[PDB]
């Protein structure tokens, strides 16, 4: 489904090492490719970690959502200025875009990073590289499962207590698709690689 609008630039800048943008990301992508969107697309953040091929007048490339732009109309988006001026003049201020959300990007493994300051008491974690929109987050409770409340930042947390020792997360994509991440740690900060996809490389 395509987008059609326009693009203008502003910059996370250097960032730093615990959130970036409304989504919370790690760091600001070594590319410096990333966009902020509108609102009702940033969706309550679960716009966050998708990307977009966005076209401009010189050409297209691939940005990661990383942030809402709370004053942007639908189809407009707020592009890096890396990315502003790989599609256009960065003296062009605005530029004319079409746009459409990238279904099962290449990328990395999944990852998980348990929010500084959790514990068992009440814990967030963020789910890294699921390359989709992420439908629900689930931590492993004996033999039941514990459904996470998706945060507006990037993040899921625990309604309630879990379990000690390590853990296990069950994160289940839009299209239904499901990884099961064991021997999880209690590590807070720490960005946890895991072999798991939801999809191949090739």
């Amino acid at each position: 489904m395509t987008t059609h609008g326009r693009a203008t630039h502003y910059s996370l800048g250097q960032g730093n090492t615990i959130a970036n943008g409304n989504c919370s990301m790690p760091a600001v992508p070594a590319d410096r490719m990333y966009v902020a969107v509108s609102s009702p697309e940033y969706s309550g953040a679960a716009a966050c970690g998708t990307f977009l091929d966005v076209t401009g007048p010189k050409g297209t490339v691939r940005v990661q959502v990383a942030d809402q732009c709370h004053g942007c109309e639908v189809g407009h988006l707020d592009l890096s200025e890396e990315a502003f001026r790989a599609l256009g003049d960065f003296n062009a201020g605005i530029i004319p875009i079409s746009y459409v959300t990238v279904r099962d990007p290449a990328g990395p493994t999944v990852a998980i990073r348990v929010k500084e300051g959790s514990s068992r008491w009440w814990a967030g974690l963020q789910v890294l590289n699921a390359g989709n929109r992420i439908d629900r987050v689930e931590i492993q409770a004996g033999r039941q499962w514990l459904p996470l409340t998706r945060t507006d930042y990037g993040y899921w947390v625990t309604p309630s207590p879990i379990q000690d020792g390590p853990l296990t997360v069950k994160v289940t994509d839009q299209y239904g698709r499901a990884v099961v991440l064991p021997g999880l740690r209690m590590a807070p900060g720490e960005i946890q690689r895991t072999a798991s996809r939801f999809y191949p490389v090739h």
